[PDB]
């Protein structure tokens, strides 16, 4: 197994500060309270167009030409239509499966976010508030949905395998970020006695999401499990006679860690810090299950110097990472496209790194991977 | 400069085939009746989706990396915001010329569409009427429209050049081509008196459009002449002493002409009309004026066979043009993105090669 991937970010599921234009005339900050401040049919304006134009058969075209084998894409939990005021996007998916099989890609399924959320991120929907796991009518609906897509794609060539739910946030997780006031709650109300996700309980979840996944796909797709913020937790869990052959953990590392753990901000300095914090940690997991880094990138403050030196430098950067990657079984890279203007916005300036395929085009990632 | 070069099209100036979404809920052929088939609301509401969505900094970006140096910009006559219910997008082509500026490329202002049109095509956005031409206050308003945008952009670097109009239908056209059961019209009174454009006529308005851009624009820019579909025309009117140095004539070359006109369908008979009709006749009119081939593509009825043969056939297409463009002052390809869905439409399969970087992607243009 040798994973080489990309995130299809900000399509089915909308984070604010990849794209602009969607959220314009609105005070919303998250997927949740879009709708709320829009006409309906405004609403659903702007969401057609978006998942019609953001990803499209021409972007799978790209990312084969890449290099790249498959592709994680983040699906929201209202994906079949049957959550007001969300629009369904089943319709989305399965071409996405189609473009796949065409250029012989496979698709992660990634269930990214919950009713009433498990991380309390901006990312998972809903700003401030995490109560999906304290809520057992909508754990049952996520099961439910898991469900139906594993019978949905579970013999379909193009699938890869099927995450559960993204980022299920831990209690030291939730506590050293102080999730409710960067992503402050609108309804603060709604969003207290939220909790965390104990690993405990995850296990059982996982446990069950395992009951509705793995009798529905055929035998050679996989489950993958996010690590919970606890990368290495997974060892008795994932070496069960049930998991053994079936099952990936996805771990998201992000390289902008090693300037808050005080990395002299040199070339040699990151390097190094790949080698120590990523490579020589991870592959400890690899041991005893397939390890993917579902997220990561190149952002970094050092190149936030000149234009070609920070060239040389998100280049190098790329490279060291995915040497790394190349001692576990693989990657996708968050993410594969933005629409980032920072020509015009100055303050996004070295922010158009999370956008794969022009760091690509700017020379700061090779352009082929295979 | 040789001007190595792709369209922007379907970005301002909408062309129905190129994508779908905006269309929805619609039997609008064209960008005239796309607002009178949707709510106000909804109709802003996707313009400046499909506008802020389909061309961004990241696509600049590509297409220098791709290896071009310019862009052809088609912008519609509406684009100051001044004609409802048509909304105004001097924001995006301000943007436009921030990202050229930054990747080092040039803006071609391709004026594509104009009130009361000047083809009848779909792609001027008013199907089956063409009147423009015979109504002298919207030829004003466009006239004073090119004079404002020379004003706004004649000494940025990024502009290469301004187009006053793109494609005025000539007689032959508008004969041969059957423009108004190609594209008919939809309220027959509105296009009862379409007429095409006579040669005095345009140029008569290139005169006058001339007078609104020349005067504005640098001297390292250009004011880039539609051919009106007469490639031969030109050669008196263009070697006029003001015009030294400051014109290029834009000619629209497509391969599919070929078949039309009777081409066999192989790729040595592609390549033999690419020879003699392309690069042995337009390389005459740029002996006396600078020609770039504003419009082409690699489309043809042999790809529409192995996907092995195709990847050649095309590639070989793309390298045959290129080459008979050398010899030229340069070209712009027909168009850089189109949302095409092959796959499971698969009335478009052999027709995802009119997107350039879908080319790329595929083996059929260089990369």
């Amino acid at each position: 197994m040798k994973i080489k991937g990309v995130n299809l970010g900000n399509w089915l599921v909308l984070e604010k500060w990849m794209s602009s234009a969607i959220w314009e005339g609105t005070d919303a900050e998250d997927e949740y309270y879009l709708p709320r401040g829009l006409d309906s049919k405004v609403y659903e304006a702007r969401i057609k167009m978006h998942r019609a134009e953001y990803i499209s058969e021409r972007d799978f075209a790209r990312i084969k030409a890449m290099g790249f084998n498959s592709v994680r894409i983040p699906i929201p939990y209202f994906i079949y239509g049957d959550r007001a005021p969300f629009i369904g996007c089943i319709d989305e998916l399965d071409r996405a499966f189609s473009w796949a099989e065409k250029y012989d890609l496979k698709i992660l399924i990634d269930l990214h976010t919950v009713p009433m959320s498990q991380n309390g991120f901006d990312n998972g929907g809903l700003s401030g508030v995490c109560k999906w796991a304290q809520i057992p009518e909508e754990v049952d609906f996520v099961l439910n949905l898991l469900e139906k897509l594993a019978k949905r794609y579970g013999k379909r060539k193009g699938l890869l395998g099927i995450e559960p739910i993204n980022e299920p946030v831990s209690e030291e997780m939730w506590n050293d970020m102080g999730v409710q006031k960067r992503y402050p709650p609108l309804d603060k109300e709604m969003a207290e006695g939220s909790a965390p996700i104990s690993f405990e309980w995850l296990k059982g979840f996982y446990d069950k999401a395992a009951d509705r996944i793995l009798p529905n796909i055929d035998d050679d797709k996989y489950i993958v499990f996010h690590d919970g913020f606890r990368l290495h937790a997974w060892e008795e869990y994932l070496t069960q006679d049930r998991y053994k052959g079936r099952v990936i953990l996805d771990t998201h590392q992000y390289l902008m860690i090693a300037e808050m753990l005080g990395c002299e901000q040199t070339l040699e300095a990151y390097k190094t810090f790949i080698k120590e914090k990523f490579e020589d940690e991870i592959t400890k997991v690899e041991k005893y299950v397939p390890v993917v880094v579902g997220e990561w990138c190149i952002f970094n403050s050092y190149c936030v110097v000149s234009d070609e030196e920070k060239r040389k430098v998100y280049m190098e950067l790329s490279k060291a990472q995915l040497k790394a990657w190349d001692s576990l079984s693989g990657y996708f890279y968050w993410t594969y496209k933005m629409l980032l203007d920072p020509t015009n916005q100055a303050t996004w300036r070295g922010w158009d790194c999370w956008d794969l395929a022009k760091c690509v085009d700017e020379g700061w990632f090779p352009g082929r991977v295979a």
